[PDB]
């Protein structure tokens, strides 16, 4: 029903840790530019409280807040209440990121087309996660080294899976 590409931006560790206290378990500051390099000129769907740890809109790019309350209202992001609002504002788009959390990856996952996924070599502790997915019908389009240095201290990797059915 939907002509837009829904893809999951997420990095995640390799328990499926991707926060810790309603924030991030780690800090790499490369994998953030991959991130925004990424999702450039295209709409950001994000979780509530995803959103208020972040803190500001991000620039370049349509922000669209989750939320079940309808008085919700943030200068400069759009709100939607459901997938099917989400679809609506986006019915025009090319290609969408949901960019977390786990709610709402829970929420959008039978309609993912597309996975950007890093994945990092270490166990953090956690206590949100990224679901589970079955990766029947799907295809790894693209892998690489993250950089690892000073300032950025753990091994990682960035994923693309495109989905074929
Ligand atoms: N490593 C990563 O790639 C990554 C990415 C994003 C986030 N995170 C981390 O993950 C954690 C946040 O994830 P989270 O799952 O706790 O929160 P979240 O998914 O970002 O947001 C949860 C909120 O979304 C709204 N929501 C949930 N289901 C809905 C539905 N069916 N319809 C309409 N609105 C709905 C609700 O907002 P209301 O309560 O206002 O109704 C809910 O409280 C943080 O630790 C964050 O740092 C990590
Ligand atoms: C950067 C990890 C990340 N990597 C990947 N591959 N996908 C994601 N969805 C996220 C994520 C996230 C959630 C998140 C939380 C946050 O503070 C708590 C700040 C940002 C952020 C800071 C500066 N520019 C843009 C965004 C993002
Ligand atoms: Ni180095």
């Amino acid at each position: 029903h939907h002509h837009m590409r829904v893809s999951f931006m997420v990095a995640m560790d390799e328990n499926r840790v991707i926060g810790k206290d309603n924030n991030l378990p780690w800090r790499l500051p490369s994998e953030l530019q991959y991130v925004k390099k990424t999702t450039m000129g295209h709409p950001l769907i994000m979780g509530r409280k995803n959103y208020e740890a972040i803190g500001r809109p991000l620039p370049g790019r349509r922000n669209i807040i989750v939320t079940r309350n309808e008085g919700y209202h943030v200068e400069g992001c759009e709100v939607a209440h459901s997938v099917e609002e989400v679809f609506e504002l986006c019915k025009n788009e090319e290609e969408i990121f949901i960019f977390g959390g786990a709610q709402i990856y829970d929420l959008f996952l039978p309609y993912v087309d597309k996975l950007y996924i890093t994945k990092i070599h270490h166990a953090f502790e956690g206590d949100t996660f990224f679901p589970e997915m079955d990766m029947t019908n799907w295809k790894e389009v693209f892998v690489e080294k993250g950089l690892t240095d000073e300032k950025n201290p753990y091994t990682y990797y960035y994923h693309v899976y495109e989905k074929q059915q």
